[PDB]
């Protein structure tokens, strides 16, 4: 096993531009594989490609590189930090994946989301639609894309950020949702379930073209003496 990986890594080490820290990476790969480590940290190495990855890892930390594509993902991966790259797409996501961070890339479409995904951060991509959201999702950050719609939210979603998109309608919001960053979209109305969120929940809808009727309808309720829903920031 070690010889196989070390051969392909040795070859890959020789094939980059001067600024790519391939030798540093090679040495981290070797240590990770030899020590049977759960995490591989190649962040901030200015890497333009990756070779085949150590098979045992559950955390892949590769943020702040120059990557355009990823090699096949280790089969039991749980966590990926791939934000600040130049990725045009993602590979198939392992069933074990819980946390996917790939903000600030060039991704046009996402793969299917695995069933146990809890955290998805893909802000500042090129997405015009999202996959369906899996049942245990807790965090969705998709600000700064080109979305014109969003799929239904799952029942224990904790945080939502979708600012700076083209979204025309929002689905109903679960009571678990404590933070909803909704600014700068094309919403004319809000779901009535906004009013039933926790009293101390954070809701920001600034920069949306909310109708007069929607403003009046929301304001009647938020300004009442018995109102127990969240402050809504306009």
């Amino acid at each position: 096993c070690n010889e196989f990986y070390l051969k392909t890594w040795s070859e890959w080490e020789k094939n980059g531009t001067p600024g790519e820290q391939r030798n540093i990476a090679f040495n981290r790969l070797k240590i990770c594989l030899q020590n049977q480590e759960a995490e591989l940290n190649l962040s901030e190495l200015d890497l333009k490609t990756l070779p085949d990855l150590p098979p045992q890892i559950t955390t892949l930390e590769i943020r702040k590189n120059l990557l355009t594509h990823l090699p096949d993902l280790p089969p039991m991966l749980k966590v990926i930090h791939a934000q600040f790259n130049q990725l045009e797409s993602l590979p198939a996501l392992p069933e074990t994946l819980e946390e996917l961070n790939a903000g600030d890339n060039k991704i046009k479409e996402l793969p299917f989301l695995p069933e146990n995904l809890t955290h998805l951060r893909v802000h500042n991509n090129r997405l015009h639609i999202l996959p369906l959201l899996p049942p245990e999702l807790k965090l969705l950050v998709v600000s700064g894309n080109r979305l014109d719609s969003i799929p239904p939210f799952p029942d224990k979603l904790e945080g939502l950020a979708l600012a700076n998109n083209f979204i025309e309608q929002l689905p109903e919001l679960p009571f678990s949702m404590n933070r909803a960053v909704l600014m700068n979209n094309n919403l004319t109305t809000l779901p009535e379930s906004v009013l039933r969120l926790a009293q101390n929940a954070f809701v920001n809808v600034a920069g949306n073209p909310l109708s007069g009727h929607t403003m009046r309808t929301l304001q009647q309720i938020t300004t009442g003496p018995d109102y127990s829903g969240p402050r809504i920031f306009f």
